[PDB]
């Protein structure tokens, strides 16, 4: 048996540039093992590293940097001789860096209509590369796709809404991910919710009543007032949101100016955002006497304070509200809690571009 050499096999090229970080480097050695291994930046800083235990395999063991120029030293020994080589390569320098925000949050109980959503800092030039980069894990299992909102959000739902019990777990690997243009990700985000019980309010205008149902149960009937015809509520689909024991609605934050004939500002309790056109589920003692009649608001459902607080109190984040048979249109799939009205078809074939 003649003299066998060990040979050096490394995930990356002497002299390569562009190198994505969003994987880590390893050495690995054929015909011997591992007898050194460094790897350090441009100022001299060591790379943490980790050797298997049979030395075969060398890899790092911490984040690599942007616009970083890294050496590499391994040296191989065998039976047969031994084997050393130098390797230098750079790293990928962004022109622009984005964070990504993910809701709902880490460890939450939502109800069956919260979809998971993925919110940039900045715009994303290529949607598919976000969404490659994106991986949803559900337990039990279930059919999902991506739709975005707006060039910096994008949005992931099944077909029908949640299943309750279902475990869902979002990890957006968008670091040392060419996000376009030179927008690469600025972190990783890991992110795990459950969905709980099936709540589904709907409110008719027909009959001017908000009946909320648990699991299937009529558990309470709220007489309401709504949107009157000149601002009415829009029928549709709603995803329960943020909730607040009291805040001040202002009109100006939607460029209506409050010194209007249509501003406004005023003080509410126990409100439940359900659009971020400014549909709120709030306490209306003012009209009491219109509830369960006739409609009065700007698109709010106004209740009484008690039942406004029991709404509040018995309400999670992704509960369902349903509007029907009111003078208005159908809700925009694109306002923020809207998801559900876009048809199945339509979202399924998303909108990467
Ligand atoms: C709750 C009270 C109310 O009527 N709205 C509301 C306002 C608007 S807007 C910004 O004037 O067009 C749209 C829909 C609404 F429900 C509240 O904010
Ligand atoms: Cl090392
Ligand atoms: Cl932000
Ligand atoms: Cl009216
Ligand atoms: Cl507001
Ligand atoms: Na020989
Ligand atoms: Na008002």
């Amino acid at each position: 048996s003649d003299l066998l050499v060990p040979k050096l096999t490394a995930s990356v090229t002497d002299g390569a540039v562009g190198v994505t970080v969003d994987a880590p480097v390893s050495v690995t050695a054929a015909d011997g093992v591992l007898a050194a291994v460094t790897m350090v930046n441009d100022n001299g800083r060591p790379v943490a590293g980790r050797l298997s235990p049979d030395g075969l395999r060398w890899s790092t063991t911490e984040q690599l940097g942007y616009n970083r120029r890294y050496t590499l030293n391994a040296t191989a020994l065998g039976l047969g001789g031994a084997a050393t080589r130098q390797l230098t390569f750079q790293t990928s320098s962004p022109a622009h860096l984005t964070m990504p925000y993910v809701m709902p949050g880490d460890g939450e109980v939502v109800g069956v209509g919260e979809p998971v959503a993925i919110r940039f800092d900045e715009n994303i030039a290529d949607r598919g590369a976000a969404e490659k980069a994106i991986k949803i894990t559900t337990n039990p299992p279930v059919e999902g796709a991506f739709y975005w909102l707006n060039n910096r959000e994008v949005r992931w739902r099944p077909e029908h809404f949640w299943k309750p019990g279902t475990a869902v777990d979002v990890a957006v690997n968008t670091y040392g991910v060419d996000l376009g243009e030179g927008m690469f990700g600025e972190d990783n985000v890991q992110t795990h919710f459950t969905i709980g019980d099936e709540v589904i309010a709907t409110a008719d205008d027909n009959t001017k009543i908000l009946t909320v149902r648990v699991n299937g149960e009529v558990v309470k009937s709220m007489p309401t007032s709504m949107g009157k015809d000149s601002t009415p509520t829009a029928n549709g689909i709603y995803i329960v949101g943020s909730r607040y024991k009291h805040i001040i609605m202002d009109s100006s934050t939607y460029g209506v100016p409050v010194n209007s004939p249509n501003g406004y500002r005023t003080d509410v309790d126990w409100a439940t955002q359900i659009s971020y056109s400014g549909v709120f589920v709030h306490s209306a003692p003012w009209s009491v006497g219109a509830q369960g009649h006739t409609n009065t608001s700007h698109g709010c459902l106004n209740v009484s304070p008690s039942n406004a607080q029991w709404f509040y109190d018995h309400v999670k984040r992704g509960d369902i509200v349903e509007v029907v048979n009111t003078v208005g249109g159908t809700l925009p799939g694109i306002d923020g809690l809207g998801d559900w009205n876009i048809p199945w078809d339509q979202w399924r074939a998303g909108n990467a571009k």
